[PDB]
Formats: structure tokens, sequence, C-alpha cells
């Protein structure tokens, strides 16, 4: 079963984020052959990711998200006891060594308020520091220390709306919406 939402992440996304994606997908038991809804979002919360540790300076960042499970948390460990941070309960997306915090990426189609109510419930461990974007061009982090800059933010949501329009001018938004 080719669907087209398939055709369209391969198109419209880079060729490496593409394969990190249905690494991760299979590793976790699931088939981008027919989970095509899921297959785009981690497509564009990777590609999100990647862009917010292209933000910041040099040595800002640790990428967390992309590495595959055993790997990722390694680096975990490695950088908790190094700085000596509460080791979380889920793995986390990137990590601030300028902050000295985990970051929790989050990339939601619904209102931000519910999405950020949930993975913060779901987190508990106030440590690790949460950041959620959307498709509608809402933003919202904890504390309102939005982390990084103005522009790198406002990059990231010009491209999660040109995501969505694309999505939309091919018909495949509103199933892409009613999915989460
Ligand atoms: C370092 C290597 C792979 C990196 C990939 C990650 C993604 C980065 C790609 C670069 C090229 N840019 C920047 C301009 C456009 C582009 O395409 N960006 C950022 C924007 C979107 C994107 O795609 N980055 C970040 C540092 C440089 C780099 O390449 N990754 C993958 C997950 C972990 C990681 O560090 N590593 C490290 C070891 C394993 C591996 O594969
Ligand atoms: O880290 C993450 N997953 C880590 C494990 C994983 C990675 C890739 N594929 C499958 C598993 C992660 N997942 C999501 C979306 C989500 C939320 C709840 C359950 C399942 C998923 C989905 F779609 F990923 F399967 N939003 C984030 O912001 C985020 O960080
Ligand atoms: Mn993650
Ligand atoms: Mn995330």
């Amino acid at each position: 079963r080719g669907s087209h939402m398939e055709d369209f992440v391969r198109q419209c996304f880079n060729p490496m984020i593409v394969e990190l994606a249905e690494k991760a997908m299979k590793e976790y038991g699931e088939d981008p052959k027919i989970e095509t809804n899921k297959f785009a979002a981690i497509c564009t919360h990777l590609e999100v990711c990647f862009m917010y540790s292209d933000g910041g300076s040099k040595h800002r960042f640790e990428i967390i998200e992309g590495r595959d499970r055993i790997m990722a948390w390694t680096v975990v460990n490695s950088i908790c006891n190094t700085t000596g941070v509460e080791k979380p309960k889920f793995l986390p997306d990137l990590y601030d060594y300028k902050e000295n915090r985990f970051i929790e990426i989050g990339v939601t189609r619904r209102e931000v308020h519910i999405y950020y109510l949930e993975k913060a419930n779901k987190i508990k461990s106030e440590k690790t520091h949460i950041h959620i974007f959307s498709f509608t061009g809402e933003e919202m982090a904890t504390k309102a220390d939005y982390t990084l800059d103005e522009e790198s933010r406002a990059r990231i949501k010009t491209r999660l709306f040109t995501i969505r329009q694309e999505m939309a001018s091919r018909s495949l938004w509103d199933s892409f919406r009613q999915s989460e």
C-alpha cells in the first residue's frame, strides 16, 4: 500500500532526516509504509530539533534525538555524571550546556496549552526544560524562557507553516491534523 503521504514526506524532507525517522520507527516497531502520519510527525520533529540545535552558539547544544535508544541514553548518562543533573525518567531531545538543562522539544497540531499540559504532567521531573511549537504559529516554553533568540524560532515557525501549506495543497492536511 503506497500512500501519498509517504511520497510527499520523501519529497519534502532531507534524505538523512528521512532515514533517521525510518530507523526510529522500525526500532520502535512501527512501519512508515502504513504509519504515514506518524512518519511525517517524526520527520518534522527531527528537523525542528536540528534547527533548534542550529541556533545558539557553537558548543551550546548536545543532540539526543536522532541517536538510537542505547547510544542516546549513554550520552544522557555521560552528561549527567559530568554536570550532576538528575537523570530524566524519559529520553529528552537536547541538552543546553549554557543553561545546563535538558530540553524536550514538542511539535503539536492542536492547542499548545493542551500539549504542554500533557507533556509536563507526563514528565513531572521539572528539572528538564520544555519548549512546544505548533503548526499554526504559536510557541510556549517553561518559565517563558524560550532559550534561543527570536530569529531562530521564527525560522522554525516559518518552516512548520510551510510544511502545513504543502500538506494542505496536497489535500493531506486534514488527515494529518486529525491524527494526533
Ligand atoms: O522523543 C520522542 N520519542 C522517542 C521515542 C520514539 C521516537 C521515534 N519514533 C518512535 C518513538 C517524541 N515523540 C513525539 C510524538 C509521540 C508522542 C507520544 C507517543 C509517540 C510519539 C511518536 F509519534 F513519536 F511515536 N513528540 C516529541 O516531541 C518527542 O520528543
Ligand atoms: Mn525525543
Ligand atoms: Mn520532543
